[PDB]
């Protein structure tokens, strides 16, 4: 495989740091305006992560439409993701009124609530099937169903109802537990398994809407997921596997989300999970 002998260049000359500041360096600019509109301020985890404004989710209600969430389209590989945010206390409602006016049937979840005593993301879904959620502002009802604890992640059921029309729909939420509090996981394989699980469950097939992706900024282990699922869809789809670039796919994906892959070390795991998903997907 092309991209292993790739990666054992790269690990032999200890260069990934170097290889990811091109990346930073290279990386497109858009404009952020709507974000940046003081009415939005709340709106927004941090002040340095924002969507931009040519690939923004619009809200439908009547009111504001701004949420912290941008569209990655992948033109080649025929698939689309919106990466988010983890919601802020205040934007849980327009994160469910997103799930909801865009088709979306799965959430991918890939961080905790609270990593080493501090806030990542507001719990934004009922953690007790007889305590529901109603998010006033956006007319929502959230209900916990079931719920799979595996060893290192857990796959949820909630029920979804916009209590204006009592319409209902079947949301998956797809958490991964186990991210470590500093880096990255040491082996993919956990990673894969739940990417394939997303991907059994039809979340990220186009008789849906996007699947929504979040972490605490929507940029980095959000990025691995993307970036990754992404990947392995081209090495097979094309002719010519070998011509999969890695670098050249983040920095299309980065045209429609700034930011994605955060560090040095997450690049190294994407290429990490998509050489083993291509292993076993393709053959090794
Ligand atoms: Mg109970």
């Amino acid at each position: 495989m092309e991209m292993e002998k790739e990666f054992e260049q790269i690990d032999k000359s200890g260069s990934w740091a170097a290889i990811y500041q091109d990346i930073r360096h290279e990386a497109s600019d858009f404009p952020c305006r709507v974000a940046k509109l003081p009415k939005n301020k709340n709106r927004n985890r941090y002040r340095d992560v924002s969507p931009f404004d040519h690939s923004r989710i619009k809200l439908h209600q009547e009111d504001n439409d701004y949420i912290n969430a941008s569209l990655i389209k992948m033109e080649e590989a025929q698939r689309s993701y919106i990466l988010t945010q983890g919601p802020l206390p205040n934007t849980c409602g327009h994160f469910w009124e997103m799930v909801w006016e865009q088709k979306s049937r799965g959430v991918v979840m890939l961080n905790r609530v609270m990593e080493k005593g501090s806030l990542k993301c507001a719990q934004y879904w009922p953690q007790k099937e007889e305590k529901e959620m109603i998010f006033e502002d956006t007319n929502l009802k959230l209900t916990l169903i079931s719920e799979d604890i595996k060893s290192y992640y857990t796959v949820r059921q909630l029920e979804l109802e916009n209590l204006t029309t009592q319409e209902t729909r079947e949301i998956l939420h797809f958490h991964y537990t186990t991210w470590p509090d500093f880096g990255v996981p040491e082996s993919p394989a956990s990673f894969l398994n739940f990417l394939f699980k997303v991907r059994e469950s039809g979340s990220l097939s186009p008789e849906h809407g996007p699947v929504v992706v979040h972490c605490s900024a929507g940029i980095g282990r959000s990025g691995t997921f993307c970036l990754a699922d992404t990947c392995l869809l081209l090495m097979d789809k094309r002719k010519d596997p070998s011509s999969v670039d890695i670098k050249k796919v983040l920095l299309e994906m980065r045209k429609f989300r700034m930011g994605l892959i955060q560090t040095a070390d997450q690049l190294r795991f994407s290429y990490l999970a998509v050489i083993e998903g291509a292993k076993f997907i393709m053959g090794d």
